[PDB]
């Protein structure tokens, strides 16, 4: 099945690590331990900024382009993208804003990180109609020593 995974701010708002003013390894931690393992789909932007290759996932990158690096898969449209994970049993889409657009309706889960942070960006998270998901996993954090904010860890399911 089709699963995202995203971190969101404030309002839905998405974007680079570097790019987010927050700073949760335990964040990274979660979003680790759930995509292990797993074929992780990103678009092209989303993996020049993480700059090399997850290790224990299979990264296959989107692009209309021809491939520039050997380390990782490169496809052209959602459709090869979702061929060339094979049979697994779920594929996790990793961003970015365009590519959440275009899985969306395919996904059947989404595993979303709510951080209290409003921060003024680009790109927001695809909506989704609070009508087709229901939460089934909640978990917060209030901020500490290593992580900056306050974090709200929560997984979806389509209904
Ligand atoms: C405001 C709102 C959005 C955008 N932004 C900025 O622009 C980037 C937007 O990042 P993002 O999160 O949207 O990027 P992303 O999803 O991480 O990367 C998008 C790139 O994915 C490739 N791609 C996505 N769907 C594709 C498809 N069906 N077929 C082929 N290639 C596909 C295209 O690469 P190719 O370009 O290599 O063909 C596209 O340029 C950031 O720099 C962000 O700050 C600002
Ligand atoms: N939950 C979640 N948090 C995030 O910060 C992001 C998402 N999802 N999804 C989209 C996006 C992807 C950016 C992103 C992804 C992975 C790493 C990364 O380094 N992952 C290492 C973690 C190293 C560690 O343990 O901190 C990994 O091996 O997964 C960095 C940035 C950023």
């Amino acid at each position: 099945m089709i699963s995202l995974i995203a971190a969101l701010a404030v309002d839905r708002v998405i974007g680079m690590e570097n790019a987010m003013p927050w700073n949760l390894p335990a964040d990274l931690a979660w979003f680790k331990r759930n995509t292990l393992d797993k074929p992780v789909i990103m678009g092209r932007h989303t993996w020049e900024s993480i700059g090399r290759p997850l290790p224990g996932r299979k990264n296959i990158i989107l692009s209309s382009q021809p491939g520039t690096d050997d380390r990782v898969t490169w496809v052209k449209s959602v459709d090869e993208a979702i061929a060339a994970c094979g049979d697994v049993p779920e594929i996790m889409v990793i961003g970015g804003g365009r590519v959440y657009e275009q899985f969306l309706p395919k996904a059947q889960k989404l595993y979303l990180t709510h951080i209290d942070a409003e921060v003024e960006g680009d790109t927001h998270f695809p909506d989704y109609e609070p009508d087709d998901w229901e939460s089934v996993f909640s978990e917060f954090h209030d901020a500490d020593a290593q992580n900056s904010h306050s974090y709200c860890f929560e997984i979806l399911e389509r209904r």
